[PDB]
């Protein structure tokens, strides 16, 4: 019994939610709030344990970047602060590669990062790997192949279509094949062998377009869209299937789940979270 975490959010602030839906009985479970709120973060599993990575703590009398790494047991219910990153990432992408932690982008104030940095839970201990080519917040970060994809983003001036692939074993970054759309704030994944970049906001609107990564033809194909368009949505992927949590519609905050079914290609609404949120951090365990 595999659950789906949400961790932090937003809705007219930064949220200490963390709540876990039970896919098979549809049932949700009210865990132990994060210390800080957060927006913009991220989430990760490693040895059963989750992880919420960097974000923003926005609140009606002042906002505060995250350069946090907090650790949930389920077991125990609790949140342990771990060593924080060389800098606060808000709108920050994580991906897991042999248990490590990667931080990649997001912003601290007017900077927008293209600096990366690698966790080992181990140690206790962050350090910064080779930095992105292209300087990205609102990231999609994908594992595939024991590579590290960077999808889309935010540059400071531009929304980006681009993405770009670093190579652990070398360490250094090469630029793959741009996607179909723009997209800063989608949700990024991968399954089945492809990753898949859902919504996201292209600086116009929010989009409820899906494209997936094939590696071996090395081309961004359009699947079937969600109902609901969303940036800043949670992404997971849960016994062979894409689910997608919350988000911004460009007039709402979303508390709609829908769920992808790679073998017929649609998406359905699955569960309601108990509030509407964007800018929630993700995980499964
Ligand atoms: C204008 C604006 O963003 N404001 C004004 C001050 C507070 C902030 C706000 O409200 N942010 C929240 C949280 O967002 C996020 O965690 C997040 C995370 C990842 C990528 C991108 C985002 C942005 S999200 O894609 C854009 C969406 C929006 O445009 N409005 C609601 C008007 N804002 C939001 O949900
Ligand atoms: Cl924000």
């Amino acid at each position: 019994g595999r659950l789906i975490y949400t961790a932090g959010g937003y809705f007219r602030q930064s949220l200490s939610y963390l709540e876990a839906y039970n896919p098979s009985d549809g049932t949700w479970l009210r865990l132990a709030d994060l210390q800080v709120p957060r927006s913009g973060l991220a989430g990760c599993v490693v040895g059963g344990l989750l992880y919420a990575v960097g974000g923003r703590n926005n609140s009606p009398d002042g906002n505060t970047d995250s350069s946090a790494l907090d650790c949930y047991n389920p077991m125990t219910n609790q949140w342990s602060p771990c060593a924080p990153m060389s800098v606060p990432r808000n709108r920050i992408g994580v991906g897991v590669i042999d248990g490590h932690i990667y931080a990649v982008g997001g912003s601290h104030g007017c900077i927008h990062h293209n600096s990366v940095e690698r966790y080992e839970p181990e140690r206790d201990e962050w350090h910064l790997v080779a930095p992105m080519l292209t300087r990205r917040i609102g990231v999609g970060v994908a594992v595939l192949n024991r590579l590290l994809y960077a999808v889309g983003g935010f540059d400071g001036t531009n929304r980006l279509n681009s993405a770009e692939c670093y190579y652990p074993e070398r360490n250094e970054w090469r630029m793959i094949t741009a996607m179909n759309t723009i997209r800063s704030g989608a949700g990024v994944c991968v399954l089945h062998n492809c990753i898949y970049a859902a919504g996201g906001y292209d600086g116009q609107d929010q989009l409820n377009s899906v494209e997936r990564y094939d590696v071996a033809t090395a081309t961004w194909t359009f699947v079937a869209p969600m109902k609901h368009r969303r940036s800043a949505l949670g992404i997971t992927v849960h016994q062979g299937r894409i689910y997608v949590l919350g988000g911004y519609d460009g007039h709402t905050f979303l508390d709609s789940v829908e769920c992808y079914d790679p073998d017929t290609d649609t998406w359905s609404e699955v569960t309601r979270m108990t509030s509407g949120r964007s800018g929630v951090g993700v995980a499964v365990t």
